[PDB]
């Protein structure tokens, strides 16, 4: 046996030659895109073999052979199904419902400190299959989607057990909405503004802010497979101008003694300032929680870029407190780790399954895209995607992991 | 072609027969135990013809075959090594280590404030496993009666949400834990208990299971939905600590009567009769391999492994596991969900309700508390096990480091 | 010189003989009620002089002499214009514009949750004034009975610190205000409720007077106490409202059984009867006129105004003075002691007991309640007087600019 | 006759002339100063007419009539012993006791987070008396400067309040304590401070002192206002401190930029500029002399007692002595306003700016802290204080048990 030919004999039908854009609509179909970086090699040499000649152009079993014998691990698996959902054609189409009956509900308010009537969803899922529906590759800010992933950053540089002597891990209360922190004098978890600006105020000690902002970018980089993601100068100047709240947060902070030793704060809160005006699209994004999605591992480049303990612990803060006031009413109903943003982002991840972002700028009363919450309850109320839902026993619910 | 067409020829080894005791200690070494009920069938057959002929007693395939034709699937997927854990030997060896790890923890104080509890030895430590196949084991002071007292929050919350839906339910209690200090308060701002698992919102949830009916009737409800959790195993009553909890319970009549006035109870409720079967189903016993079989129901989205009887709705076990993920601990709730990322539950007789979703139903043991209310041997075990294992709420199935993963074997 | 024989000249006008009319029309100008008991021995008196003949009905110098010599010393303080309030004439009559224009304020509803205060009309409406030195007036419905309902709580915390002390009674319970929404809590972090204004408090302190006794006798105590307070005026009891208080109490049967897991009773506590024991306690009766001796006692350093009898310790009386400046007039204590500056105590009747310490005892009674349950004609009323004299506790006595002040002439 | 010779009557003996030493040392024992600013024009021509005349000295009928002529209501009112406190010199030996008793209480901690704290001894310990008619008493470090911090707040809010009136002000700041865990909420539920002695409170008050000007003229206005509050005594300003307070006021930053996003201030307001002006008002300097005579002037309706000049509106002096009476003494406010019942107003300096209504003002002084942040020995002293004199709010002026009774004899 050879496993790159009989891999060419499912695709070759019994016909002696394959053509190529037959195998590229066989690839597409799995859910991977030809430009995903682990078919680098493969794609390199199709577009190598069709300058060659241009009068076809099939392949030979030897031609398809060296084509794809240095991806053929990853590309049997993708056509043998053993992806992470199998029938990914049919599951995208049921995004596209949940998508555009989301995309029916008009209301809520768009942040004003700009069209409300963007709306997109992008899918990762953990083998890489990739699905976008709607406004998905239009640039916007992560504002608060950005505190799970610096709280990541700090977890895997630093360890748990430090990153926590300086803020929660616990979710407020219901009103204390209010206070900045909790009796210890920790702030109470790392997805409030005052958790969120110590947790900036840990990552990369000893250097200056313009080194420190090229590490959360190139740390970016990595979760996001390398796809998109930029700075709008335009909203980190408009925050640097209306944070009077979180320039309250520092100082009470600062007189707390609640940051390491030698801390600026005032920089460390234009720090705070640059992350939360860092750009996606709802695409790259979707790699980003893809990769928390993934036990750390980015799914378009099977890159280890944070570590289990920072994944976990991500996750586990995400649920608990991840949606503003609607995190105990969102953890019971949706059960999915979770982080919402004011310029109407939520990262979604599905563990073991996919990373998703939506985004659509009108909010609701407590801080969330309107169309982003309803999506995140349709997606439960119809896959055994919530958290403690059984994987064998599930009523009328579909699970997407299977044939 | 069949299928004992090759279970009995799998083990058979070649040789055309097998002995009775190896096919016992091969089924036993799968982790079942041979008094399951699904194995009825079989292992009266086994039983009869080992009186019908009793000179071998060795079996043919053709012997075999009259023996495990009616439980043949279980038994073959039992056999095939399809189980979740498909090398329970090894599996209960780490369960064994992490026991007997959490039994040198010394510390801890026993529930006092009832004669009662200050009688259970504070050296007693057991653990059960349940998983969602039937695999079984037990370490410790297993089989030793406790009363479940508030591990029977979340029974009875299941209970409510599958005779009645979520939303009629949560009309009365809510779905968040308190806040680390609003664990003193009733009420939230909804003026509804703050969730099922707190005091207040047990009182409210046992207002709502089988009205217009009184309360013999409404315990015995209970008590058939609590045997059918626990497949037929132990579930009693202690009236010895029903007794002593209806005279030292002066916090829930204070709950009681607040929630009266705050017209918190459906209407027509007797509220001093609802804390009567309230501190009922707190006195209510099991063991800890009975319990076990309770949590494994929840690990199973709601069939009991051991009957493959459907007890609860999907909708009521979901509900349930989510409310003991974030409430479930009393104060330390947040700390165990961060840490821990097992729904659990914690009672002052020294109980601990374990749930690994689609795994395993566990139940720890230990009469010693913290001083937040929860068993210090438990609380470590859980711990451990954790620490040893990706069953952490949002471990990877994948990706996961040095811990390991008994759903594999490779 | 005399005493009986001056005063006969300053009443006398020079006349040779006084009409006994005359002399008590003179009198009640005084303010004095000819039904004052410090008076009874001069009242006898003329009653037994009205039998003599009925063809007069004048007295001599010897005449008016001996009905009044055993109460020369009170009559000649009450005609030398020595009371506190020298001019009472004037100061009724801004006591009935201030009631008349308080008259006018409809808002309210009448508390229902007991069929007991619902049957009262929302058109009753009454002041009364007690000044420390006895002198009376009244406008409106001054002698109806109601309950005091919450107003007890300063009258039996005056009793229990009187018969303990300030320490031992402060073991059990604050003396603070909560905050403006500790209002919900029972106890405060000591785990004492916090303070005797409260429900939770008002318990513990009806907790702490005449243990050992049943309750039968505690309910006669206190109101022998009571009778004390009020000079023997009325003070009556609504069973109707003590049992219709007693089966729709569900909160304060929540207080008790909280207060009793926190161990906040003194030991040999039984819970369950203190609790009927407060509900006995509010459903005490009196009336305006009745309830404003009360308060004159305890404007008046713990003497009764109108026996001069030493009813309660001054250490009782400035401790209840103190806690219904800060704790008196439930969410609105803040704003009142702010604006109003006077130890006042509202229940849910609708009545107020108000003190202005050194100068007068008012209860004032109009059952319709705003929406922090103090009636309204009361709090408007309360408003207008401090917003007319310098009776506000920071007032300065010498520099009020337009106030009024009625102890001056 | 006229109030000159009447004067020479008492103060002759019987003498047909009068030793001028005679005439000083019992002007002194009135408790007046001879330096009081209403008798200069008597104490000019004293000191002209001795020398004038060398020829004794003693003074004729006609001598002492033109020394005493324009000051004369003063010194009669002062020889007549009609003063708020007759008898001055047995009451001052009872403020000595009550200094020395509280000399002996060893505790506390001097405020270290400023250098300029930690400089003074903890052993400076003074109290200062004026009295509402201009009578003074001093004991212990009485003429050390040391300054307000945030005994300044009453005083500001007083400036804002007369010049703004009650209801512009309190637009922006409460009326009531917080409660005692709301001690570190920075604004109640309507989105506006507790009330003007929080340092949130007091921060917003210092929001509406002379708005659209500039901080020079701002401070200067309050300065001339403290200067009239204390006849023109010691007020001065610590530049020293002003400078570690601007560099250690994190909290006060924190405040400022949580009020700024709550719309707490009026528009207009620059907050980082007004928490400049905030941390001067805390720097600015007293003696415990000077200070007396600010409390005096609360104690007089806004009058202050040494020059007779109308400083405050009598409705800022009551908003003011209200709101120190329940939030002056900061978590102890409840425990104060109960036990002791007087408006007071502690610094972190060590100061307690006291006031008995009516009666005098006083400041003391020790710099030791207690874990509330209040001065030891003043605490103390205040207890004694009113637990030896009826000065308690709610004390009866009338029956007062075993009290002393300054204003009687
Ligand atoms: O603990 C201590 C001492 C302390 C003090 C300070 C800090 N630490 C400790 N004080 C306590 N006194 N009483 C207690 N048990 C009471 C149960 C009866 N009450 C309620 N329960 N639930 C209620 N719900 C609501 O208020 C609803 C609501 C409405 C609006 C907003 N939020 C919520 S009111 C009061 C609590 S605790
Ligand atoms: O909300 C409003 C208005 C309101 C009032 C009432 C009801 N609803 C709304 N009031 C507010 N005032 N100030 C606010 N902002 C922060 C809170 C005060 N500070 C703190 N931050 N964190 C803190 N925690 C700790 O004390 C730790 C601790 C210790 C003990 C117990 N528990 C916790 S104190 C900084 C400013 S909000």
């Amino acid at each position: 046996p050879s496993l790159e030919d009989l891999l060419f004999y499912t695709i070759a039908e019994g016909q002696e030659k394959i053509p190529v854009h037959k195998f590229i609509t066989a690839l597409k179909s799995t859910g991977l895109r030809t430009s995903d970086p682990r078919l680098k090699e493969c794609m390199d040499m199709l577009r190598l073999t069709l300058q060659t000649t241009s009068d076809g152009v099939m392949l030979d079993k030897d031609l398809f052979k060296k084509c794809v014998q240095s991806n053929i691990v990853l590309l049997t698996q993708a056509f043998r199904r053993k992806f992470v959902i199998p029938d990914f054609m049919s599951f995208t189409s049921h995004i596209d419902e949940l998508y555009e009956s989301a995309k029916k509900q008009s209301g809520g308010k768009v942040a004003d400190y700009f069209s409300p009537d963007l709306w997109g969803v992008s899918v990762c899922t953990v083998d890489g299959q990739r699905h976008s529906t709607g406004d998905t590759k239009v640039p916007f800010c992560l504002q608060s989607c950005v505190k799970p992933l610096k709280y990541a950053i700090a977890v895997n540089d630093l360890g748990t057990e430090y990153v926590h002597r300086y803020v929660g891990k616990e979710p407020s209360g219901l009103r204390f909405n209010k206070l900045f922190l909790n009796e210890d004098d920790k702030p109470h978890n790392p997805m409030v503004n005052a958790g969120a600006i110590v947790v900036t105020s840990l990552i990369k000690q000893g250097v200056n802010n313009a080194e420190k902002f090229d590490y959360v970018m190139q740390f970016l980089n990595k979760m996001a497979g390398n796809e998109y993601v930029g700075f709008s100068n335009a909203t980190f100047q408009s925050e640097r101008e209306s944070g009077d709240r979180n320039f309250a947060i520092g100082y009470y902070l600062k007189e707390k003694k609640c940051f390491p030793e030698g801390t600026d704060m005032v920089g460390i809160l234009d720090f705070y300032f640059q992350l939360c005006s860092i750009e996606v699209t709802c695409e790259s994004a979707s790699v980003m929680a893809a990769t928390l999605a993934n036990g750390g591992f980015c799914p378009i480049t099977g890159e280890r870029v944070l570590s289990p303990e920072a994944v976990r612990n991500t996750l586990s803060l995400m649920h608990s407190c991840g949606m503003y006031d609607f995190s105990g009413q969102f953890a019971f109903h949706v059960g999915l780790p979770a982080k919402s943003g004011v310029a109407g982002g939520i990262l979604l991840v599905v563990p073991n399954v996919m990373g998703m972002m939506c985004w659509s700028p009108p909010l609701d009363k407590m801080g969330n895209s309107v169309k982003g919450i309803h999506f995140c309850h349709d997606l439960v109320s119809l896959c055994n995607f919530h958290n403690y839902d059984n994987l064998r026993h599930f009523a009328k619910k579909l699970d997407p992991r299977r044939e």
